[PDB]
């Protein structure tokens, strides 16, 4: 799934994916995460 967080680097949506679903596996772009359950 993503998250409307306004992410800016694809390393910034490793902490956050890990924030989301509990895994730091996602990238940034479209101005949203890409977090992978």
């Amino acid at each position: 799934v993503f998250i409307n967080a306004k992410c800016r680097g694809s390393p910034e949506c490793l902490p956050k994916c890990k924030e989301a679903i509990g895994k730091a596996a996602g990238k940034c772009m479209n101005g949203k995460c890409k977090c992978y359950p």
